[PDB]
């Protein structure tokens, strides 16, 4: 699209409509973009000394990108609630994007006095990496997505990436991608950039919780017909004499019943409690946390494989890195106290996946014989096994929406671990930069790189609309399901509202599983 | 096909052409075939005493088979190089085979003097087991495939197989397949045997190395928004008092960052070093090597599941059985010294799969509390887990090309472990035998089995052409990729050449990953 | 072309005719071919010490080649004379080649006594490097072309070539061409191999 200077390049679309089966969440926000790295690509690396587990090598670019991989960039409390309360599941189908009403300003810091003014002509160029030839950054839970609250103006993030490294230094194989080596489209004012995408058949996120659970799944009333090993030894006057007898598992017997499927896999996490007291006093934050390691650098295992966060009656506990944790609007960056964060809870799964903090089961160790007692041992890490079945990490309104499946020789069940939809070809990276403006050059020629540009930034609005599909409920469940509600009682502030000084804020994390489906 | 005696049953096709997307490697070689087991099927078994882990039972047949399950039976250094240097990947599509110019000779060892001459009439019969009713031997890394070097004449291997066994003895279930119970086609001279095959949709072998790596994958510039557990206890005058505080992972924080996918699986191997010194002195060749075991016989775990062979700066090490090892042209059969072999290296993977010699990660053990320190333990064997992603063993010019997927109730990701393409219905076994020639029988009848045949063998050439598909490169990588080159400096002998006495020889193993794709 | 065992795969053409403007010199000769380097490619180099101006590095092949880059393989004194006496100049235009009546023998040196006999089946394979992907040796004034005199039987030369070298040793850039990496056509007896060529506009040799 194209037009004039006194012509709005696009209108403001920010609705949300439900169609019974679909529902489209349109949404627009105003943004701003500075000139990063003063227009140059800069090489960047870990700090020489820095622990090995923390080295790196890569580049930062003068390019800034766009991102809305956060559910709340599309759903509004209320809306989300609608969804989350009457749908067995849902998934994204297609999207449409558009930047417009772009405007380029140029600040002038003459002595003790700045003065911003329109640089009409100068441009901002955009380009979408629709061929995925660029290090996909999104999906890395970074923060600089869209504001949950419309009215909020925002700054565009700067693109940076990482290649290979042998400590703080580069290794040859590492590649250096240059963003100008693409065909950016250049916008001036009166210019807009639209583009549209279509998702790929993915599974509806399961937005329901299970009423039955693996173990308790058969019918009480009837005993099976298969037998199991009831007792081993037997009374012989005073002493026992080994004599194995078997029984037919019934209701009273349950624990012993024969089955057909196994809980999901696991990778044991340390348990910490919301109650300061209980927790051993010391620094096992890193030392005790569950991790894995590549090329000799141990990394953390955050968002561990999807597994319930606490047994019955222990909402007080949680994994050291088995859950998602968001900050309460305002919460500072580092070492903030428990009271400043919102920890997610995944009890809803208990029913199928193991509890993060407790071992999977316990396999037998030795082979018993008359002169040898029967061994056994608990298992803290069980990789996928036939017959296992499980549930993936719920979603949360202010959580990630999707993530790119890495291009590898092999993947195994790609639901992104941080939760979300695992996409092979996700929404392409959208980039934006401000074509430089060489400030006054010298009369006599010089072949040096230009270094003195006009100080200036851009701004303008952006809009994103997405169509989601739904799987409606359908249970013959007689008694009421659970629903997500807002507290009745009076409060000094409404949840998901602007305070007295107009600061919007999300009180709690809102999950997705409320409706109840049987297993 | 058919014709006369003074008529070449086929010409010599040994080209190789590239078409931009495909590339066909035609190739012909001269061969020779003796008469095995003096024409009879012989029962064969382990040696009574022999360690249990080494028993067996099966048969050897008078039949010899054909095989080219080695990349170099089709690619020529140069060619291979072309491929390997400009292609994100490739795979086989179809093939065509033909035997021809068959000729049957008959030696005469009269006293101190042999004398070979043409037995025109007598025949050689061939037959392809296109229904896979015969124990698929190929794929077992046996040696008797085609000569890498054209000019080389070769001997055809003899077919043998193995069934069940209870120690050195047979067990009933074990089957005994007889090769005459097939409809062999019989060739006399002037007769040729052609046949063609078509591969099945398989995945292009990934012939590229990764520039990013799981851990270092997100964007440096921006800190995430999810929080993790920064510290546990806290300064209380003199003493610490447990007080968990959380932080928002940033660049400096990296190791702690939240992610979305896990390294490939693992099965720990012992580390040995190319440097004699380091290595503990003793015999842990078997005792210390990683293995598994069926029906009480521990077998070795060679070509362990695909996993990088050494961390940064340790090209000197390697798994005890985690790598492929070829002999330097000439190297004898047993206990040959390190200097006689070429060990493959899979550093290229590091980026996704764990290091063979070092544990996967470390899960937590106990549940901590005030009166209990936080436990933890390293994991040396991790079975596939959701979110895991990885790369398969590279290929190597002189490596296997494919392998038959065993007919079972269940497989999991069939890329053959020794590397190659996992095929459900691979190129059918091709067999060949020389119809016997009863040497002079007695005038008076006898119903005994004939035992005195004419001494004779066969020869003639064989040709195999195969069409491979390619996936061309396509990265916006600015700086140069790595390529495979031959050393500039002078040398007494060219690599992949015949020495002074015309002995072709492959200097080093050549992999496949050189081109660099992002993760 | 193809046929049987008791069938001459080609006749003997050895004429020479003048047409006023053209003149065609046909010519046939009998030849023989051993098995070189006992069937293998052998690496070859100057003799370590040997003056520098005389070092080299290259290979010898089990392959033998054909050559008639000598005017007398086509002209007969007399003929040549005709030409040479009444023509301001001349040049070649096209050619046609054919091998035939191929026969493979096999000697038997049993003790103090050899005995040659027909190995009917076995073959001889031929192939023309029509894409010039092989080190062009001919033109190097080598000797093993055709006999000037028809009646003369001859032996076929063996193919060998030279690459780069840093003294008596090889240098990487040097290439090693393998003759089997071509699609040889295989002849058995009763088999013939013909092929034809066409020269390119060149200047008449000034014969005045």
């Amino acid at each position: 699209g194209a037009d004039g200077v006194g012509n709005s390049s696009g209108n403001w679309h920010c609705d949300s409509t439900w169609m019974g089966d679909r529902v489209i969440t349109t949404s627009t926000r105003t943004w701003a973009l500075p000139t990063y790295n003063n227009h140059l690509y800069k090489q960047i690396s870990s700090q020489s000394g820095a622990s090995n587990d923390n080295h790196y090598f890569g580049y930062s670019t003068p390019w800034g990108y766009f991102d809305f991989n956060r559910f709340h960039c599309h759903f509004s409390p209320r809306d989300w609630q609608r969804l989350i309360n009457n749908n067995w599941g849902f998934r994204p189908k297609r999207l449409n994007f558009k930047l417009f009403n772009i405007q380029v300003k140029e600040v002038t810091q003459n002595d003790g006095t700045t003065t911003i003014a329109n640089n009409l002509t100068s441009t901002v160029q955009v380009f979408t990496d629709s061929e995925y030839q660029l290090p996909y950054v999104l999906g890395s839970a970074h923060q600089g997505c869209l504001p949950p609250f419309p009215a909020d103006v925002f700054m565009v993030p700067q693109y940076g990436y990482l290649t290979l490294n042998n400590g703080s230094q580069a290794v040859g194989r590492s590649s250096f991608y240059c963003l100008e080596y693409f065909p950016s489209q250049m916008l001036r004012t009166g210019n807009n950039f639209t583009f549209s995408y279509t998702f790929e058949d993915v599974p509806f996120h399961s937005s329901y919780a299970h009423s039955q659970s693996l173990d308790r799944l058969m019918n009480p009333l009837i005993d099976q017909y298969l037998y199991y090993l009831s007792r081993t030894n037997t009374p012989s006057g005073t002493t026992t004499q080994s004599r194995l007898q078997f029984s037919q598992a019934g209701a009273s017997d349950i624990r012993d019943q024969s089955r057909n499927w196994l809980p999901g896999p696991c990778y044991r996490q340390q348990r910490v409690s919301k109650t300061s007291a209980d927790n051993n006093n010391s620094e096992y934050s890193w030392t005790g946390a569950t991790k894995y390691h590549l090329n000799g650098r141990d990394s953390l295992v955050n968002p561990g494989p999807a597994m319930a966060s606490h047994k019955d009656d222990e909402e007080k506990f949680f994994p050291q890195s088995g859950v998602l944790i968001f900050g309460k609007q305002g919460s500072e960056k580092t070492n903030v106290d428990i009271e400043k964060v919102m920890i997610t809870d995944e009890e809803e799964i208990r029913t199928t996946n193991p509890v993060a903090t407790e071992q999977y089961g316990s396999v037998s160790t030795n082979l018993q014989r008359g002169n040898r007692q029967a061994a056994t041992a608990d298992v803290n890490t069980q990789g996928v096994l036939p017959g296992m079945v499980w549930q993936d990490r719920d979603v949360y309104l202010q959580g990630p929406i999707w993530a790119k499946i890495p291009h590898t020789d092999g993947h195994f069940h790609p639901s992104p671990l941080m939760g979300g939809f695992g996409l092979k070809h996700p929404p392409p990276q959208i980039l934006i930069k401000n074509t430089p403006v060489p400030a006054n050059p010298s009369t006599t020629f010089s072949a040096a790189k230009f270094a003195s540009f006009i100080t200036q930034y851009s701004t303008g609005q952006v809009s994103v609309e997405i169509e989601w599909e739904l799987q409606k409920e359908n249970s013959k469940r007689w008694n009421p399901e659970i629903q997500y509600t807002s507290n009745y009682n009076k409060s000094v502030n409404v949840d998901f509202t602007v305070d007295t000084n107009g600061v919007y804020s999300e009180p709690r994390p809102i999950g997705t599983r409320y409706l109840t489906r049987n297993l």
